C-alpha cells in the first residue's frame, strides 16, 4: 500500500486560521480532500501560538490542533502533525523568547531544548487521544534556521544536531504513531550543513524528503525535461543511500508544481510524471502533495507562485492538477513495490557515512548530472555510498551489477537554496 | 481632576491571555481594579496577533480588544489602548512579515507604514464604538526598536521619525478620545536618538513619560534617597520643558517600584513619595502605575523583578503597594494643581528646540545633578530652554525670577538603558 495525501493549507485564513478558525470551513476543506481519495493530511500549527512563553503552553492552541485532527478523522483521513513552525512559505514564526533581547539557539540552548521536549510531549500526549493521529514531525524544514543563507541563523555543529535529534525524537515516540523530522534539500546539497544525510536516513522512523524543482532543476535542465520530472525520484534514491538499513522507508512528504519555474498548463503532466517516476523507488512509502488549497490572494509578501500551489483554488474548486493527483491515488495506492535496481551511482563518504562532497549532489553537480544521464538512458540507476560499493558481499546481495563513480567531481551549477530571487 | 489608573496585566496568562481569553477572569481583574479606586486602565494587545500578515487583520483579535474595553467601561473604567506591541517587559512581539527573510523597517518602509496606518484606522473605528475608549497610544515605548542598544534595530533619522509620527497620529485621531504615543527615557538621555524631546512635547495630544528608577537613578543617588523619589517629578518637568505649549498636559503613563533596585518592604513608601513629589508638577494629568497584577511565577525568562511589579499578587489579593496607591488616589484625585515655580534650570537647545547635550540630562548628568541639588535644597526648580531664558518678557510672564545654567556640562554617569544587566 502506497500512501497519498496533502499538506493542508486552510482555505480561509491560511495558517493565520489558528488565530480565528472557521471550523465549518475547515470541515469543508477536509471533506473535499477526502472526497478526492486522499488518505492523509499533514497539519501545521504555529509554534509561538502553542508556546508563547518558554514555560507556558497555550492549552487552547493544543486543543485546536486536536480538533483539526479529529475533523480529519471524521472524513477518513489520517493526520500527521508538524510541531516547530518555525518556517512556512518563506515566513519565520518564532517565539519572542528566542528573538531580539532574548536571542537564543533552539538547537544548543539547554533550556530551549527542554521546552521543546515539553511541547512535543504535551502534543503527543494530547493528540494520541485521537485515532486519526498517525505521526508527529518535529517541524517543517527545521534545518533552515541552522545555517546560511538564513539571515539570523542558529548555528550548530552536526554533533550538536545529533544531540538535538536524540533529545526530541524519543519524546515524540509512542504506539500508534510515527516520530519524524523534515529538512529542506540543503541537507544533501550544502557542504558543512549541520543537518546531515546520515541523520535523515537513520533518526526518526522514516527518511523524509521535500522535492522542489525551483532549486535549479527546472531552471538548468528545463522545466519540461525528463530530468526535471525525475527529480523527486533522484531525491528518494539519494536520501535512502545514506542509511544503515537499505529497507528504511522514504516519505516524499512535500512535492509541488511551482509556477515560478513551471508553466501553469503543464502542472498536471508534471504532477503525473513526477509521481510515477518517484514510485520507481521501492522504498517509497507515500507522497504528500504541496498543497491542498491556494493561499488567499488577499495576503501579501508571499513569493507569487505560492498562491497557486493548491489542488483546489480559493473558492474550493478542484483544479486540473487536483484531478490528476486524485487519479494517481486511485490508480496506484494499491500498486506493488518497484523492482530492485542493478545499476548504481557511487558517492564517496567519510567514516561517518556522509558525502565528503555535498555540492556535487545538487542540481547541475557532477553526481546529479551522472544520475540523470543514466536515468534518461533507461539504466534505472540507484545510489550507494563508497562504503557499500567496497563490500562485494553487499553488492551481490543487493543484486547490483554495474557501478558508476563520479570520476571528476564538480559543484552544483544550477543550485539555489532559496525559493525567490528576492531572498538572494 | 487628577487621574489614577494602572497598566492592566491580566492575572491569568499575562498578555498571552489574548490567545485564549478567560473573560470571567478578565471581568474580575477589572472589577478589583475599579474597586481599588482607579479611574482608568491601559490595555496591551499583541501586534502579530492583530496583523499576522501585512494585508490581513485578525478581526477576531480586534473584537477581543473591543470586548476588553467594553468590560472596563462596565466597571466604570476609562480604557486607553496601545497598538504596536512590539515591546513588553523585555520581550519583542514582531509580525513575521517584518523579520528574518522579510526583515524590514517599521519606521521607514512605505508599505509597513501603510499597513500600520490600516491597523490604527481599523482599531480606532472599532474602539470608537465603545464609550469607555478614551485614547489610542501608537505603542508601548516604540522608540526602543529605532536605535542602539536594540540587537536588531530598525534605524531611522529624526526626520524619518517625524514623518512616521505625522503619518500615523492623524489616523488615530477622532472625537471622543486622545491620540498619543510613548517612548522610553532614551528620548531625553541618549544623544543622536531619533525620537526627540521636541517630538514628545509637540506630537500627539499629551506629553507621555515612563518613569523607571532602574535606569541608574536608584543605583547612583541611592534607592531610598530623596533624589530617587523625586525622579518622576524631574522627568515630568524635563519633558514639558521642550514643548512650545507651556500648558500641554504631562501623563505619567508608567511608574513602578522595581525590586531589582529597591528592597521589597520599601516599595509602598517609594510609591507614596514618588507620587506626592510628581504631583508638584502643574501640568501632570494623571499617574498610571505599572502594573495591576504580578506576572505569574510559572512564566520564565522575565527579569526576576517583573514578577512582583503588581498592585495585586498572583492570588489576586491586594498588596501593600496597592493599598498605598488606592489611598493616594482617594486623597489626591480632587486636589488642585500645584503652585507655579520661580526657579528654573536652563537647558541649551538647538534651533529645532532640542537639547544640544542629551547625555547631560540623564541620571548623574550635569543637568540632572543640578536640578536634584536645587530640588533637595527646597527650591522647587522647574526647567526651561535657553530660548525661553533669552526673553526677559517671557520670563516675567511665567513668573521666573532666578535662573540656573549648566556651566560645566558632563555626561550621565549613572545611566543604563536596559532594565537588566543580562541584556
Ligand atoms: C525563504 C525560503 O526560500 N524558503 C523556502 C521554503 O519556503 C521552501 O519550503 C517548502 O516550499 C513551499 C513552496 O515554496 C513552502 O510554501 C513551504 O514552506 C514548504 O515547506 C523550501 C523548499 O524546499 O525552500 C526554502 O528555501
Ligand atoms: C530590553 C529592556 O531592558 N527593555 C526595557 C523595557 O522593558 C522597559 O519598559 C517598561 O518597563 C517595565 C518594567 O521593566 C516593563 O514591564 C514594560 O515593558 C514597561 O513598558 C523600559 C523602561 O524604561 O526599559 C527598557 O530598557
Amino acid at each position: 500500500h502506497m500512501k497519498f495525501g496533502v499538506n493542508y493549507t486552510p482555505s480561509h485564513g491560511w495558517f493565520h486560521a489558528w488565530l480565528d478558525p472557521d471550523w465549518d470551513g475547515i470541515d469543508n476543506d477536509l471533506k473535499q480532500i477526502s472526497e478526492l481519495g486522499m488518505d492523509h493530511v499533514r497539519i501545521f500549527p504555529i509554534w509561538p501560538y502553542l508556546q508563547p512563553n518558554r514555560t507556558w503552553i497555550n492549552k487552547k492552541g493544543v486543543a485546536d490542533v486536536r480538533r483539526m485532527v479529529h475533523i480529519a478523522g471524521e472524513h477518513g483521513l489520517d493526520a500527521y502533525v508538524d510541531v516547530f513552525q518555525g518556517h512556512l512559505s518563506s515566513f519565520d514564526f518564532l517565539p519572542s523568547w528566542l528573538v531580539t533581547w532574548h536571542a537564543g539557539n533552539m538547537f544548543t540552548d539547554a533550556d530551549a531544548v527542554a521546552a521543546e521536549r515539553e511541547l512535543v510531549k504535551t502534543m503527543t500526549d494530547e493528540l494520541s487521544k485521537e485515532p486519526a493521529f498517525k505521526g508527529l514531525t518535529l517541524g517543517n524544514a527545521v534545518n533552515q534556521l541552522s545555517d546560511r543563507p538564513h539571515p539570523t541563523k542558529m548555528s550548530a555543529t552536526d554533533r550538536q544536531i545529533d544531540a538535538w535529534l536524540d533529545a526530541l525524537l524519543p519524546t515524540a515516540a509512542g504506539e500508534g504513531h510515527n516520530a519524524l523530522y523534515s529538512v529542506n534539500d540543503g541537507t544533501w546539497f550544502i557542504d558543512g550543513h549541520p543537518f546531515t544525510p546520515v541523520q535523515s536516513a537513520t533518526k526518526g522512523d522514516m527518511t523524509v524528503i521535500h522535492s522542489w524543482v525551483f532549486n535549479g532543476i527546472a531552471q538548468g535542465y528545463g522545466a519540461t525535461s525528463e530530468e526535471c520530472s525525475s527529480y523527486a525520484l533522484y531525491l528518494a534514491e539519494l536520501a535512502k543511500a545514506f542509511g544503515k538499513d537499505s529497507e528504511r522507508p522514504v516519505w516524499l512528504q512535500e512535492v509541488g508544481a511551482p509556477e515560478n519555474v513551471l508553466e501553469t498548463d503543464y502542472t498536471p503532466e508534471f504532477c503525473r510524471k513526477t509521481v510515477e517516476r518517484a514510485m520507481d523507488c521501492r522504498n517509497l512509502w507515500g507522497v504528500t502533495w504541496w498543497c491542498s488549497h491556494d493561499v488567499p490572494a488577499s495576503m501579501e509578501d508571499f513569493p507569487f507562485f505560492e498562491h497557486s500551489l493548491g489542488l483546489f483554488d480559493e473558492q474550493g474548486q478542484l483544479k486540473p492538477i487536483g484531478r490528476t493527483f486524485g487519479e494517481l491515488a486511485a490508480q496506484y495506492r494499491s500498486a506493488l513495490p518497484a523492482q530492485p535496481k542493478t545499476v548504481a551511482v557511487v558517492i564517496d563518504v567519510d567514516e561517518a557515512g556522509n558525502p565528503v562532497n555535498r555540492s556535487a549532489l545538487g542540481p547541475g553537480g557532477s553526481v546529479c548530472d551522472l544520475w540523470m544521464k543514466l536515468q534518461v538512458a533507461g539504466q534505472r540507476p540507484t545510489i550507494i555510498t563508497s562504503q557499500v560499493a567496497a563490500n562485494q558481499e553487499a553488492l551481490a546481495q543487493r543484486g547490483i551489477l554495474e557501478l558508476h563513480a563520479d570520476e571528476h567531481p564538480y559543484a552544483a551549477r544550477y543550485y539555489t537554496a532559496v525559493s525567490d530571487p528576492s531572498f538572494e
